[PDB]
């Protein structure tokens, strides 16, 4: 099935066209019908196999456009680092040209991160640390998050971010779709699910 | 996602709204895409999760009519039991209108199947045991399927069955598409996998 076979809106259609994306990668094809529904998911995939596309879609879809200044994110994206932060960030905003994508990160200065969420964001993709920090502050509000991804879980795990993911998490409403992103399953992987998901199907393309 | 939705063809979708069959459920929504894309997958779930569609409606959409006489099977499912073989033959048959579906199984004499066999068939249906039985008396010839389906892997293991669909699959071609669906994955079935799946995507509704 092609990606117009999906129920995907005009603007991501015509956006993926116009980047010569016509063909879901089998963590995709697995992951859309389900995760478009709504429904959560474990994608048990590791780089390179599409795990981007297979939530930045249902989020594109999900979202409709806002203006409301200051207006508080319905996306929030978790990563282990910058590097990846960036790089989702970026593929993102090209599949959902309808939002406005903050990405956020530590090993710099406050300032202007903080600055861009002040003025508004419909998705904010961030690492934990950095995200936790403003969430304090005051000036990250998560009280309207309608999905949450968590992008290698397995990686936030090793580089200490547990305590920051599991805060964050707890500042979304239940309500929430969340997806899962890891390539392997730690116990506290597993437990983060348990807790945190509905019921979710886990699709593993390892 | 609608059934509508999927790639299926005009017989197929007929035959689902005559039975009031509208909606996938969460393994069929999640299989379908790759399924009946010619895909390898494994289907972790229990019976009442709608496996059963999951396997057959690939089957159903991959498999053209035939009329020729004595035909071999193009696809063959194996099951632990007599009540699971008639089972899945039943909703195969009510799923593809087009098929001769043939259902095989042991605690019986052995000539009402064997005349069945020999007068042709699409799909066959079998519990291990008596398969095998067929299969090296040269009344069920397996050389042309296309789908096999290990339907309930764990189960057929408990039963004893491991040499038996071993060579059973051993006396497919390897260019067919399989489809394993099992609650648990000892051992056995995860060589199983290895050895006869081909880059299998596992789903997991548990």
């Amino acid at each position: 099935m092609e990606f117009k076979d999906f129920p995907l809106k005009p603007e991501i259609l015509e956006a993926l066209h116009g980047r010569g994306l016509t063909t879901p990668t089998p963590i995709q094809a697995a992951a859309l019908p389900l995760a478009l529904e709504g429904k959560d998911l474990i994608g048990q995939a590791r780089t390179g196999t599409g795990k981007t596309l297979a939530f930045a879609l249902p989020i594109a879809e999900r979202l409709a456009p806002s203006q409301e200044r200051g207006r508080k994110p319905r996306a929030l994206v978790l990563t282990p680092t910058r590097e990846l932060a960036l790089q989702v960030a970026s593929e993102l905003t090209a599949v959902a040209p309808h939002l406005k994508v903050v990405a956020v990160y530590g090993g710099t200065g406050y300032g202007k991160q903080k600055e861009a969420l002040l003025r508004g964001a419909d998705a904010v993709v961030a690492t934990p640390g950095r995200a936790l920090d403003y969430l304090r502050q005051g000036v990250l509000d998560l009280s309207r998050v309608e999905v949450a991804v968590l992008d290698e879980a397995d990686e936030m795990l090793s580089m200490g971010f547990e305590e920051e993911v599991e805060a964050l998490l707890s500042a979304t409403p239940p309500s929430r779709q969340t997806l899962l992103f890891s390539a392997t399953l730690p116990s506290w992987a597993k437990r983060l699910a348990e807790r945190y998901m509905k019921n979710p199907v886990l699709i593993n393309v390892i």
